[PDB]
């Protein structure tokens, strides 16, 4: 008999009071969308994280869902189409493990770390940029977005020209309130893959396109599209969000931020607890139980939809003492940020690498930088991230 | 019997499909939006028109909303919320006068002539840091919002701090989609001035804090906070969308614009013709009837809400023929993109010398400018601008 949570990003998103919520109403609660949607979401750290790891009892995959291949929802609710995809995030087993492996090698912690050189070139060539503004700064456009998206641009074969136009397409894809994103996403991508496929380059677009030619089993035609399109989804905009919040809580933390810069803590921890206390994905849908499934009580039947609720479990007082607290130097954190188990985020190193290299940059340049301004959030209740961030770059 | 057209800008916003469908379903048509909203536009030139300069049958204000104290309508609809306010726009007669006489010293040609070296500095500036940027840039953010958004600060006696937080306080306010919008607008620039009595200035904000302190009855607080939004409202957001509306239509219109930059045509007839052609006010809520009124063999009862179809009056056959034809050579259009009779926009012309300044600025400094990428529209039915315009400067 499951505590339900409302959710409607039109009146308003409070990411904040939706983690506590969704904590609060035990590890298993309903959540009620706008139409008439209502599914799961599972909340705490320790169910979650097993949840994540037994892909067995909660398969990926929108072919799983029982309401959804009985009429019983509206295949067109923008939630319901969020994952109703065809990417290597959306499959278990044999299928996720093959997709996955075809594009690995391009995202080890060594392979990035090569990367290192190019993305110190491209941040200090932003933060050239920003010593030739003067007043206030959005450190999101200036910053915080440009930044992850010419690494991404770089790895994928991506072509600065279409860099805002894929801004504005993740953002709807993402919302969870946009019908047609899903579907102009991939008539966008669709184009850039038979514009590629004319001019090949060493990028990894272009590798996923010559490993299907080479052996059509390896890699289908909407595999390659829809593998693109999770690439370009993740490839940026967390990162770009995280940035943000980052800089948001070191600055909101001085004290903080000064151990920092005297080189009496360290950064990596650091941006491990930037992520596990303002992770910029807070939930995503879905797993679906492959049986009945039960959690403190409460019955999961088989085939039902649950949201992953990693913002909430980066929260749970039961995995971390004083869970509200930021507090660069607790152990490291075992956050969900990046997820757990098969699908634990590819895109994990890079990531790490970019804020890394991004963090010190900025304060190393600006050291008194200011928040000032508000810092709205982005309308989605999936995502937690600011839609600008105003800066005074000097004193 | 009146035609109906449905309206819902969670599934894709057309401007140009929008004002066809409701210029063609004859003057007097029905606009329903989803929840519980259906109401009335005009949305030809002479009516609309007669309409406008009839304010004893067609009041502004609320409290003259018969279907809205009949419970016949959701009211918190954002629709019906938008224009649910005491400012000038808001009223009808004496409390109208009274209202914008207190601000309209500030806005006459004489004022506004004196603005003119103003605004061609902070043109000059903003074309000044374009050209340290190297390849695609969006316009919008370089160029169309912060130039008339540091207009309009000067005058009114904005803080840079808040120039970002307005940008989406006003977006969410045109959405037409956000039911809290007016009331965080609300409390924000309630703030502004309770900051702005601690330290007065030259400003028109201050001046009119001046005024309701000398003299309560002349303006209430509920006044001086509605106005001033009200003012926030109108003062960048329209011409920041006529600056992209303009330099898209001339880009795609290259030999106008070469007659232009050559002195074989006139740029404030252009300009005219850009603000008839690309109106960044599609529509807004509401005169409502002070009894029956039959237009085209329709009535309209007594109290009822009508949309004033400013952009599909803009595009109206009978008013200019070819009227889907862009020519910045007709005799001068008398648009209604600032509206008609006694609400006729109080900002006018500083637009127009705003547009007169930054458009032929942008060209000198750019000559070979060119559109790139998407420019996606402004997710509102009632606003006309995108929410991107990529551009490259130096091609
Ligand atoms: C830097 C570039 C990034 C790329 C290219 C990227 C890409 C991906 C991909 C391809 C997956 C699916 C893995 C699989 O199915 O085996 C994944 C999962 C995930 N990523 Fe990322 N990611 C990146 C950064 C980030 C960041 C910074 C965050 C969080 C702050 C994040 C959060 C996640 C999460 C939570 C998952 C698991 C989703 C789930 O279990 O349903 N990613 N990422
Ligand atoms: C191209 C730029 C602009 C356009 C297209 C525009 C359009 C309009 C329109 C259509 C109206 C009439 C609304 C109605 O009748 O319901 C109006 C009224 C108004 N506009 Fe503007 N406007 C522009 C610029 C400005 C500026 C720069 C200001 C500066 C404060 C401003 C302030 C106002 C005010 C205060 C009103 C209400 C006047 C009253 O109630 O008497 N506008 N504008
Ligand atoms: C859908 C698919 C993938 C993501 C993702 C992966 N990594 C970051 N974001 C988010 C939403
Ligand atoms: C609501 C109220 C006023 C406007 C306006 C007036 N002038 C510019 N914009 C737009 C929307």
């Amino acid at each position: 008999r499951p505590h339900t949570v409302y959710l409607d990003p039109a009146k308003g998103v409070d990411i904040p009071a939706q983690r506590r919520e969704l904590l609060d109403k035990g590890p298993v609660v309903r959540v009620a969308f706008p139409g008439n949607l209502e599914v799961w979401a599972l909340t705490h750290d320790a169910p979650l994280r097993n949840a994540l790891a037994d892909e067995s009892v909660f398969v990926r995959g929108w072919r799983n869902w029982r309401a959804l291949m009985a009429g019983e929802v509206d295949p067109t609710h923008p939630v319901a189409n969020m994952l109703r995809v065809e990417s290597m995030l959306a499959r278990s087993g044999a299928d996720h493990k093959r997709m996955r492996g075809l594009v690995q090698a391009a995202f080890t912690r060594r392979r990035v770390e090569a990367l290192r050189p190019r993305i110190e070139e491209i941040t200090n060539e932003l933060l050239d940029r920003m010593a030739e503004s003067d007043g206030v700064v959005d450190l999101k456009a200036a910053y915080s977005f440009p930044l992850p998206i010419r690494v991404i641009s770089e790895l994928l074969g991506l072509n600065e020209e279409d860099h805002l136009t894929l801004q504005t397409l993740v953002t709807r894809t993402l919302s969870g309130t946009d019908p047609e994103a899903n579907a102009d996403a991939f008539t966008f991508v669709a184009s850039l893959i038979e514009a590629k496929r004319k001019n090949l380059d060493d990028g990894l677009i272009s590798a996923m396109i010559e490993a299907r030619a080479e052996d059509g089993d390896r890699l289908s035609e909407t595999e390659l599209i829809h593998n693109t399109l999770l690439l370009i989804i993740g490839g940026f905009e967390t990162t770009m969000g995280m940035i943000s919040n980052s800089v948001q809580l070191l600055l909101t933390h001085p004290d903080q931020l000064h151990l920092l810069r005297t080189g009496q803590a360290s950064w990596e921890n650091a941006i491990e607890e930037c992520l596990r206390f303002e992770s910029a994905v807070v939930m995503l849908p879905f797993l679906y139980t492959t049986r009945d499934v039960e959690i403190d009580g409460i019955t999961i039947p088989a085939g039902d939809a649950v949201l992953i609720g990693f913002g909430p479990a980066n929260r749970d007082p039961q995995a971390y003492d004083d869970p509200d607290r930021f507090d660069i130097t607790r152990p490291r954190p075992r956050h969900l940020a990046f997820g757990h188990g098969a699908h634990l985020c590819l895109g994990a190193a890079l990531a790490r690498l970019e804020l890394l290299i991004a963090l010190p940059a900025l304060f190393e340049r600006f050291p008194d930088i200011t928040l000032v301004g508000e810092a709205p959030p982005t309308p989605t209740v999936f995502m937690n991230h600011p839609l600008s961030r105003p800066v005074l770059l000097r004193k």
